[PDB]
């Protein structure tokens, strides 16, 4: 399934998605898209649109 990532950093927001056959996999894809923009902050999940929200 597609799986999406909201970025919400205090200045560089962004937007990914990834196929992914589990969701804590593209939670962990995900961690490593925020991390890797530098990007840390409190994690939520939604789970009727498949979509984590990082939000510093």
């Amino acid at each position: 399934d597609t799986y999406k990532l909201i970025l919400n950093g205090k200045t560089l927001k962004g937007e990914t998605t990834t196929e992914a056959v589990d969701a804590a996999t593209a939670e962990k894809v995900f961690k490593x898209y925020a991390n890797d923009n530098g990007v840390d902050g409190e994690w939520t999940y939604d789970d009727a649109t498949k979509t984590f929200t990082v939000t510093e």
